[PDB]
């Protein structure tokens, strides 16, 4: 019961027993805590309460210590001192930021502000808080039972009446009853489980709520700068290829952190791994929170790196096929690539952490816990979106509040900017360096005179609060017959149920614009399918439009970001 305040550091035996996560509070922090919120229960050795028999007051402002005993009011004996005085809660050893994060709900975009402006050791809490209160919440949701099992890929689902049901997406993971993870999508629902299962019928589906670890480092270690490149040693032939990375190399290893932000097609993957060739004997760690991302990262090493120094971290309730190339499990190869929630206890000379708006401030602790490292480097765009807040319902999140990264690379600056998008056509290039780049980002690509606009609001229907447009997949079905070469586009629309609609009347593969995130395909047909805060957020648009090598058409339902698209317009 005795511990550091998380304030001030100042030692203690006060935690807080109101607080979710029963912080640490100094007699200074512990009361300025008390005196201003409905939070009065504090705990020591043993809980501050009166000791008299039968007695239920818990309010350490109606409490005081008789002897080495707590009484209230009604009970004190005549010598004793009230547990809160000058500005004080009695204990061994003798706030307004940590008030709003240890009551707010987190369901309004300012707890996510506060969670990011505030102090170090406060940003540990709220990320703890947030998480728990996270976690708590999926218990709310009703339990899914299998009436029926239709087919391999297809049942029918009984939900727990007097609890809200959840949405059916591939965000809400379910645990099979441990008969494997399931996902589902939509009375026939399609279901999808990790390990394949005769899924037999009274089995039932839960939102599987992992407890909540406590942090201990940072978001970010302190920043440090060198004069000299520090603990790593550089190659004097370095290939052609990655010439332009070099003075972005030399910072890197001559500061503790450095922060890149890389817009779409800019080289993020080709960067990190010019990393390795250019410091050839360094061990470097690349984690990202996803499979894909992680993916992605191994595949750029498969064609760079050797694949014998390489090794693929995968937890052994593998939730996901994963990048097979590489030796499974070998923490202790020169390059290992795992997700943030996987990462061993380990060293590096170099941690790479990439698609960095996706991180929360949880994840960014997690990794400076368990990877002890020369040097962190920290890859993605502010401009990209970040992890859903599942509890925020109320006020947008702004990219200088994803996280402590995306916070320094919005107000600061990043360390580092890849500038020359080579993915895009320069209609797309334009348009997003306009919108989100401040000009900053320049098109390698000409114009592929196949980037077209629709503006044609359409219809908007919806399965639950999920929205679906048949009139703009109409629209794009007319322009399919008239355009043949998109008979390969990948549909991307802001909703999984106009996915679930476009995939049965086009036949075209199908993506949200968050599962778009991170790949590139030729052509795109992207269906914004109603005016919403989250179909019109820049972010969202950004990503939607940059997956595109060759063509995009965009049906669009908002006139501001129709008019801002450099693309050529079409009638109907
Ligand atoms: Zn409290
Ligand atoms: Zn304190
Ligand atoms: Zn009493």
């Amino acid at each position: 019961a005795v511990g550091a305040c998380v304030l001030c550091n100042s030692q203690t035996s006060l935690r807080c027993g109101a607080c979710i996560r029963r912080p640490f509070l100094c007699c200074k922090c512990c009361y300025d805590h008390v005196i201003s919120t409905s939070h009065k229960l504090v705990l020591s050795v043993n809980p501050y309460v009166c000791n008299a028999p039968g007695c239920d007051v818990t309010d350490v402002t109606q409490l005081y210590l008789g002897g080495m005993s707590y009484y209230c009011k009604s009970h004190k004996p005549p010598i004793s001192f009230p547990l809160c005085a000058n500005g004080q809660v009695f204990g061994l050893y003798k706030v307004t930021d940590f008030n709003a994060i240890a009551t707010c709900d987190w369901t309004n975009a300012g707890d996510y502000i506060l969670a990011n402006t505030c102090t170090e050791r406060l940003k540990l809490f709220a990320a703890e808080t947030l998480k728990a209160t996270e976690e708590t919440f999926k218990l709310s949701y009703g339990i899914a039972t299998v009436r029926e099992v239709l087919s391999d890929r297809e049942l029918h689902l009984s939900w727990e009446v007097g609890k809200p049901r959840p949405p059916l997406n591939r965000n809400y993971v379910f645990t099979g009853y441990q008969i494997g993870e399931y996902t589902f999508e939509k009375d026939a629902v399609v279901y999808r489980g990790t390990t394949t299962y005769k899924l037999n019928v009274g089995d039932y589906f839960v939102l599987t709520s992992h407890t909540v670890m406590p942090l201990s480092a940072p978001t970010l270690v302190p920043q440090e700068h060198y004069v000299r490149i520090t603990g790593l040693y550089p190659t004097l032939n370095i290939s052609d290829e990655f010439s332009s990375n070099v003075a972005n190399y030399q910072k890197v290893g001559m500061q503790k952190y450095s922060t890149l932000q890389g817009p779409p097609g800019t080289g993020k993957s080709h960067f990190a791994i010019g990393l390795a060739l250019y410091y050839p004997s360094a061990r470097i760690v690349y984690t990202a929170c996803s499979h894909a991302a992680v993916d992605a990262l191994c595949e750029k090493a498969l064609k760079y790196l050797p694949i014998d120094k390489c090794s693929r971290i995968i937890p052994a309730r593998a939730r996901v096929e994963c990048f097979d190339k590489f030796k499974v499990n070998s923490t202790l190869e020169q390059y290992v690539f795992c997700t943030v929630n996987a990462l061993p206890e380990t060293t590096a000379d170099i941690v790479v952490f990439d698609e960095i708006s996706m991180a929360t401030n949880y994840d960014l602790s997690v990794v400076n816990a368990r990877l002890r490292a020369k040097h962190y480097v920290y890859i993605g765009d502010p401009a990209q979106l970040p992890a859903p807040r599942t509890l925020l319902t109320k006020g947008t999140l702004e990219p200088e509040y994803f996280n402590s990264v995306c916070r320094l690379m919005k107000t600061i600056g990043p360390d580092m900017f890849l500038g020359t998008c080579r993915r895009c056509p320069a209609e797309i290039v334009d348009t997003v360096s306009a919108l989100v780049y401040d000009n900053k980002l320049k098109a390698h690509k000409d114009k592929s005179a196949q980037c077209f606009k629709m503006f044609y609001k359409g219809v908007i229907t919806h399965d639950v609060s999920s929205a679906i447009n048949r009139p703009q997949i109409g629209v794009v079905r007319e322009f399919l017959t008239r355009n043949p070469a998109w008979r390969k586009a990948v549909f991307i629309s802001p909703y999984n149920s106009q996915n679930a609609v476009a995939s049965k009347i086009l036949g075209l593969p199908t993506q949200t614009v968050d599962s778009s995130q991170g790949s590139e395909y030729d052509y795109v047909i992207f269906t914004q399918t109603t005016e919403t805060a989250h179909s019109c957020n820049v972010n969202r648009f950004n990503v939607a439009i940059t997956r595109a090598k060759v063509g995009i058409l965009c049906i669009m339902s908002d006139r501001d970001l129709y008019d801002k698209l450099q693309f050529t317009s079409l009638e109907i």
